[PDB]
């Protein structure tokens, strides 16, 4: 049922993540880590320190779908086990240096055709599928976006709730 997910999403802030490739999402789904460019890294840190939950909703460029969503469990962290990211054209390993730890909540896909009725007030009320990497999604729009995803049987919400 939705009681457990709604408990996670309450008072959450939501950010769209746009990956240039599928490989780094595969990597991120397995290890439970993410990294973004310095502008979004600051914004996710600021949001982490201040919101009860910070939810990342992932979408691979040109895929036409979201691939899942995850909640930050830590702020940016530099100087650990180097992540073998597939680096898009024009990017340092150090640009993706602040590694966020994330707990995935859903790793299943949601096509854009199923989100078409949802628009984001914080992005001029365009459909929520429209946005750049890091675009923040108003509370209700992002809550509804996350409730559209199918239940993931590989995921147990228990560890997320125990650390919230
Ligand atoms: C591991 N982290 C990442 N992996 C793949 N693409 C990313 C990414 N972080 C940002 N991007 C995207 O790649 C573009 C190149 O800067 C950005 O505008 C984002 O849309």
């Amino acid at each position: 049922g939705t009681s457990k997910l709604k408990y996670v999403l309450q008072d959450a802030r939501f950010f769209l993540i746009k990956s240039n490739n599928h490989e780094n999402v595969s990597l991120a789904k397995a290890k439970g880590v993410w990294a973004t460019l310095p502008v979004n890294e600051k914004k996710l840190n600021l949001a982490f320190r201040s919101a009860r939950s910070v939810i990342l909703i992932f979408s691979v460029r040109e895929s036409g779908k979201f691939q899942g969503f995850a909640r930050l469990s830590s702020e940016s962290h530099h100087g650990g086990s180097p992540i073998h990211w597939v680096l898009p054209a024009g990017m340092s390993a150090k640009m993706l240096g602040g590694v966020f730890k994330i707990d995935w909540i859903c790793r299943r896909e949601l096509p854009f055709t199923k989100s078409a009725h949802l628009t984001n007030p914080w992005n001029e009320h365009k459909p929520v599928k429209i946005g750049r990497d890091g675009q923040e999604i108003e509370l209700e729009c992002g809550t509804q976006l996350c409730l559209l995803f199918p239940p993931d049987e590989s995921i147990d919400l228990y560890q997320v709730i125990h650390k919230m």
